[PDB]
């Protein structure tokens, strides 16, 4: 007595992501969850479902519904080498473009994600476009550990009922929030709303930023 499996089913995932690249599978996602045991396991089932929807909606936004493994515009790749860092860009100046479900970008984020995961992603950032197990964990790392431009982790925003809006702020707040790009804030809210509906939960408060 007591099925406490992942609050998103394979069927629900497939409905959320009809045009996903083969790189991205339900099994890959579920396999990664262990790395972040509080993710989608904290609070009431309403909240767990809401957090799962929040994560996956942002994922969908970053990747075009999991169509893209990596960032398309090669000419902009060198942008992501922050020369001010002391550990530099050893995998190459053009090696730190967006990859995986959260489109992890910048040498400094590869360094931090890698340090957190026990993987040298500064040295081998290509792992995030090659190895789904790593890719998924990079997404969960961002979600569960990083503030980005905001003041709290996406995980804590949902768990503490601070709002979906704060997850947006942590992912691309400096440009999108505070009137920067209301259309794109709304796009994320739309996808989140759809996902909460698929899962049978509510959006919660403070959706915008
Ligand atoms: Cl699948
Ligand atoms: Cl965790
Ligand atoms: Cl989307
Ligand atoms: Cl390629
Ligand atoms: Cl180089
Ligand atoms: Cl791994
Ligand atoms: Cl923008």
């Amino acid at each position: 007595g007591g099925n406490n499996g992942f609050v998103v089913s394979e069927a629900q995932f497939n409905q959320m992501f009809p045009n996903r690249n083969a790189f991205y599978t339900y099994k890959g996602l579920t396999d990664a969850l262990s790395a972040y045991p509080a993710f989608a396991k904290t609070g009431s089932d309403e909240v767990k479902k809401r957090e799962a929807a929040a994560f996956l909606a942002n994922v969908s936004h970053q990747t075009g519904g999991l169509f893209y493994i990596k960032e398309v515009n090669e000419a902009n790749y060198p942008h992501y080498c922050d020369t001010t860092q002391s550990y530099g860009c050893p995998a190459g100046q053009a090696a730190y473009y967006g990859r995986g479900p959260i489109q992890l970008s910048w040498n400094f984020n590869y360094k931090a994600a890698g340090d957190a995961l026990g993987i040298n992603l500064l040295a081998n950032p290509y792992l995030v476009e090659q190895d789904p197990a790593v890719a998924w964990k990079t997404g969960l790392w961002y979600w569960n550990s990083q503030n980005g431009p905001g003041t709290m982790t996406p995980h804590n925003a949902i768990v503490n009922n601070a709002g979906f809006g704060e997850t947006i702020r942590s992912i691309n707040g400096a440009l999108e929030c505070n009137g920067g790009n209301p259309a794109q804030v709304q796009s994320r809210i739309n996808k989140f709303t759809q996902f909460t509906q698929i899962l049978g939960t509510t959006t919660g408060p403070n959706l915008s930023c």
